[PDB]
């Protein structure tokens, strides 16, 4: 009946920096945010400890969820290699919104984004699921490592993730 609440701690070249909380909206998106939690506490066997941010633009986004190749080819979702849009009921309205990477129509994994500006031409492309709720600071000080071609300065890591309450 609540939607749930995951906490990613952030690491930055492996000096703890702090921790960032999203809101889950499995009210609308049940499937999306299913994976996205459950990959957060890793009860399957495997998700996103340990894994990177590898893509970081300022005034755009902070992406990460490749936890097979690292570098934004690879991650898996709980449902198999890939599944598919759920909806797009919510729209990409400003920073902090959670937000599914993909590589086409149906090819959800494990990749996901938070935005750092509003992104609306994503709108009906890729599926929102989530928000920060706290710690948005802390995207703040993530996306500082960044630069235009994504490349981080520091390795951004979340050193802890799972599930609140
Ligand atoms: N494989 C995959 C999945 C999600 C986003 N981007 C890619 Cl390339």
């Amino acid at each position: 009946m609540v939607n749930p609440t995951v906490f990613f701690d952030i690491a930055v070249d492996g000096e703890p920096l702090g921790r960032v909380s999203f809101e889950l909206f499995a009210d609308k998106v049940p499937k999306t945010a299913e994976n996205f939690r459950a990959l957060s506490t890793g009860e399957k066997g495997f998700g996103y400890k340990g894994s990177c941010f590898h893509r970081i633009i300022p005034g755009f986004m902070c992406q990460g969820g490749d936890f097979t190749r690292h570098n934004g080819t690879g991650g898996k979702s709980i449902y198999g290699e890939k599944f598919e849009d759920e909806n797009f009921i919510l729209k990409h309205t400003g920073p902090g919104i959670l937000s599914m990477a993909n590589a086409g129509p149906n090819t959800n994994g494990s990749q996901f984004f938070i935005c750092t500006a509003k992104t609306e031409w994503l709108d009906g492309k890729h599926v929102v699921f989530g928000k920060v709720k706290e710690g948005m600071n802390i995207v703040e000080a993530m996306e500082r490592f960044g630069s235009r071609n994504g490349k981080t300065s520091k390795k951004i890591t979340i050193a802890d993730c799972g599930q609140l309450e």
